[PDB]
Formats: structure tokens, sequence, C-alpha cells
């Protein structure tokens, strides 16, 4: 048992709000160094099979706005990394959230605008979050984009996801990450190891605290 009385409750009408939108169910882990990282890596590639594993190499650009909703495109290809990372390092942030707006979602474009719930656990190193992300997909209509005032943070992060799906209804995301608010050393910039639970579809609470207990496993 991970959650107490109190916040087994409130997990549950989050999950039913989860199916009932655009919402995503994440459960991040707090706490994760490399020999984690590494350990979950090495654990999840002998037991998940090789169809179910996907292994990427990218760059997330977020745009923060005044009322703290975040706009972020994610660069897949490498060339276009390289090409970001040449023709902007000089440039201002202004004429860096324009581009950043102005990009139609390829394949290896990968859009997305959240709109704003949270719960900590108390003993254990995890923390629920729930947040609407409407994806800009391309194959499907697209939302209006934000309006850019010319104050907008942005907050690069080159990433280095390996995502084990585990059921039809669960995935594990341990990514490797470089936090930076500039463009400059991003790619020499220390380390940041995150460990994530995402929910695809829509479970029992019971079988995420199994699925929680699986990943304590191997952290601990």
């Amino acid at each position: 048992t991970i959650f107490s009385e109190n916040e087994y409750n409130e997990i549950v009408e989050m999950l039913r709000d989860y199916s009932n939108d655009n919402l995503e169910f994440e459960v991040s882990f707090k706490n994760i160094n490399y020999p984690n990282f590494m350990r979950i890596t090495e654990h999840y590639i002998n037991i998940t099979p090789e169809n179910k594993i996907e292994s990427n190499n990218y760059l997330d650009i977020s745009l923060i706005f005044p009322d703290k909703n975040v706009y972020r495109v994610s660069l897949f290809n490498q060339e276009q990394i390289g090409e970001f990372i040449t023709k902007f390092s000089k440039a201002s942030s202004n004429d860096i959230s324009r581009y950043i707006v102005s990009l139609d979602p390829s394949d290896d474009i990968e859009i997305v605008y959240k709109n704003r719930k949270l719960i900590g656990i108390d003993n254990w190193a995890i923390t629920i979050k729930s947040t609407e992300e409407i994806p800009l997909v391309a194959g499907k209509s697209k939302i209006s984009k934000p309006k850019i005032t010319g104050s907008e943070r942005i907050m690069y992060r080159y990433k280095t996801r390996y995502s084990f799906t585990i059921n039809k209804n669960s995935r594990i995301d341990i990514t490797d990450v470089k936090s930076s608010p500039i463009i400059w050393k991003l790619m020499t910039v220390p380390s940041n190891y995150e460990l994530e639970l995402e929910l695809i579809n829509k479970i029992d609470i019971n079988t995420l605290e199994s699925e929680l207990l699986n990943v304590f496993m191997i952290i601990q």
C-alpha cells in the first residue's frame, strides 16, 4: 500500500476526470539519479518486447506565457536540431518564439499546448499530475495558437527518452534531460534524470498501485 485513505479517493476522482478530453495522467518519480536511470532502462529492456520499446533523441522548446501555460515543440530530426541551434543562438527571444509557433506539425515536429491538478504522496517519492494537453496533430484539425506579447519565457530541453509500453494502458518514460534557459552549451549542461508512468488509457487505482510497486522495487 502506497496511498493513504484520503489520497486514494482523490486519485480516483482524477482517474474518472482523465477518461471524461485531452487531459493526461502522469505519475512523476522524484530523486532519480544516474544509477537509478540506468537500472530502470536495463530492467525494462529485458522484460519489454522490442516492438513495445521506443528510443528517441530530441529537443523540447517550451514557451511559457504570463498565465503559466506552455507551448511545446519537439524537434526529432538531428539535422533540424542542428539548424535550430546555429540559426538562433544569437537571436532574440521574440524571434525564437515567433518561429516556434510558426512551425506546422510533421512526424519530426511534435506540438502540444497546455492549459494551466497536482497531488504529492507523503512517504513516497511520487507526484500525480493531471494537465490538459492539447496536441496539434495535422491529420486532424488544429486548435487556435496563442498570442505572442514578447514577454514569453523559453526553456530548452535536450532529451534522450526511452518509452516502454508495459500493458495496453500504461507507459514507462525514463528520460535523460539537459535543461537550460538559453541555447548556448545546452548539450554540455549536466543531466537531470526523470522517471514517469504515463497512462495511455484509463485504469483501476489498484492496478496503478501494483505498477508503481513494480517500479519502486528497482529504484530502492
